[PDB]
């Protein structure tokens, strides 16, 4: 009943922009620190931005900072992060990450994965 | 250098049981929490259990709470799962998960994933 739908990845050129965003069914996304993190080609699992449960924090991977925004809308329960400036290092599998109260993981739900591109 | 590689999934008649195994390389199996997270037929990825390194803490998603067990090896570099009382709901991709002691990553690498189909 729990689901985090991704969509907005996309190929871009280096300087590009893209906004991604993660619509979540079977929670109220009121209560709930989300986050995105990224897989980049044959790397591990690297963090890119949180933001607090109403939108008060956000914090930034600093290799994100400046040129990434993460926002969210409750009212929605939608999560957006806006790329501007994209590089060609930021080709990544990005995924949105739902916040736990649960001792076991700080994250038990994560989206489907979007790709972004960025090439050439 | 970090590679996982889930075994033991196939079809499960309702109210059975399996066993998944993980093999682990490429890191000091023994110095992480490892987990299992599952992905069902349209979804996204839903944390399943988490196991401390030598096994001490377990902790489990209230669905699979009790019908499930997570449990580890470290002298094989190996994680299980033994699921019980199977249903449909459990119809899923499970993939072994390595922890991570990084800022913002519960864990940083992740598995092919076996399937298991409840029907």
């Amino acid at each position: 009943e729990v689901q985090l739908l991704e969509s907005g990845g996309g190929l871009v050129q280096p300087g590009g922009s893209l906004r991604l965003s993660c619509a979540a069914s079977g929670f109220t996304f009121r209560g709930y620190s989300m986050a995105w993190v990224r897989q980049a080609p044959g790397k591990g699992l690297e963090w890119v931005s949180t933001i607090s449960p109403i939108g008060t924090y956000t914090y930034y991977a600093d290799s994100v900072k400046g040129r990434f925004t993460i926002s969210r809308d409750n009212s929605k329960n939608t999560l957006y992060l806006q790329m501007n400036s994209l590089r060609a290092e930021d080709t990544a599998v990005y995924y949105c990450a739902k916040g736990s109260y649960s001792r076991g993981t700080p994250f038990d739900y994560w989206g489907q994965g979007t790709l972004v591109t960025v090439s050439s």
